[PDB]
């Protein structure tokens, strides 16, 4: 069939989160597991931001009606994935929010973690997201808003990331992070690891969490 076309729109990282993920990636931390409660953490302030809208809108939830969150290991890909049902990103919301724009805490955190703070202050510095990089060396954002459609970011770090149509699995509303782990990071697709994890950092969340555990391949 003819040659299909994608269109791909990269972007270069804002300076100092650029920095802020050179710094988390070739350094050593311990406690690398809190990237687990930062991503929990922005699933369930998602579903706050949809349930409270929900309120006054009911029609808000014609995209599904569910406020919860799913954990998907696989060991075959390497991929641990965070699902939520909240608001999601419209992709204005995803190239500010995820990238391009300033965020207030960059700073401020990159001086604390040099002068020898832990990791875990990170989520207090509103960049939790990028704790991701911890544990992964590519995350893989998809995003559906109900006012657009679904699209698909993605890094590997080196300064820039790509936004694109998602071609993917359509979903009705939410996003998920996809975190392609390093190969010495692994632990984190072991069931009794993650429910260890949540116990320990995620016992606050306000929704429902399901581990979906694999049988098969």
């Amino acid at each position: 069939q003819p040659m299909e076309e994608e269109e791909v729109e990269t972007f270069a990282f804002q300076a100092e989160i650029a920095q802020l993920m050179s710094l988390i990636i070739n350094t050593f931390y311990s406690n690398k597991e809190i990237f687990l409660r930062e991503l929990i953490s922005n699933s369930s302030d998602a579903l706050d931001k949809i349930r409270y809208e929900s309120l006054t809108d009911p029609s808000k939830l014609d995209s599904g009606k569910e406020l919860h969150i799913n954990l998907i290991p696989n060991k075959q890909d390497r991929t641990l994935t965070i699902v939520d049902t909240g608001i999601g990103m419209t992709k204005a919301d995803l190239i500010n929010n995820l990238g391009t724009i300033a965020k207030s805490g960059t700073k401020a955190f990159m001086e604390a973690l040099q002068a020898g703070a832990d990791i875990s202050m990170i989520g207090q510095f509103g960049v939790g997201f990028y704790s991701a990089y911890l544990v992964a060396e590519k995350v893989t954002v998809i995003t559906k808003h109900n006012d657009d459609e679904q699209y698909a970011w993605e890094s590997s770090a080196g300064g820039s990331f790509t936004v694109r149509t998602d071609t993917g699995e359509p979903m009705g509303r939410g996003t998920k992070v996809i975190l392609h782990l390093k190969e010495d990071q692994t632990e984190y697709l072991e069931e009794r690891r993650i429910k260890e994890i949540v116990k320990k950092h995620s016992q606050f969340i306000g929704y429902p969490i399901t581990l979906f555990v694999e049988k098969e391949r």
